[PDB]
């Protein structure tokens, strides 16, 4: 017997918001939410209409939440032209722990 | 003359993700994002109803964008029961260098 928390999945939830400094600065801003997973590894990449995106994005340093937990979130500015192109963007997080690959797919 | 960077008052979006791990660990999250800010020096504060919030958030320590800029994220798990309750949350966002007191108010 050796104890210790169970490694769990993180959770994946893509998010927008375009207000108007955000439509004004021609900008809309996602965001990739990843929360509850443990140990703190994962890896993040961001897609564009099937194609990776190389840049426009940082992602936070994880919080310890009160559960034991890690959350991050993964930010990413895209061209206000670009986001009724029909573009889809997702969002693939990577946690090994677990043997998990997730992904989130939004469009405008 | 001093050069510089102009102080900017930080971008305020509240949003929600009620996702099936989440609808399912009786929670619902909700993302107060805050960006394009500079100084750092932020005050994060969450309400539910007009009346404060104790805890059960976090947030993320702070990202230099490519804009020579600030992003954060601060994370509130609200429980699954409190959400159509018709409740209202707020984060409130305050950002002395620029005399800024933000607020962004989301319910179910």
């Amino acid at each position: 017997s050796h104890m210790g928390i169970p490694p769990s999945p993180p959770i994946v939830s893509l998010l927008h918001s375009a207000t108007e400094e955000q439509r004004a600065n021609r900008f809309v801003q996602l965001v990739c939410l990843i929360s509850g997973y443990y140990p703190e590894n994962i890896a993040v990449s961001w897609q564009k209409n099937t194609k990776t995106i190389t840049s426009g994005f940082a992602t936070t340093s994880p919080v310890k939440t009160s559960s034991n937990d890690f959350s991050c979130a993964s930010l990413l500015k895209v061209p206000l032209q670009e986001w009724s192109r029909g573009s889809v963007y997702s969002c693939q997080v990577s946690h090994s722990a677990t043997s998990s690959n997730q992904r989130k797919e939004i469009r405008s």
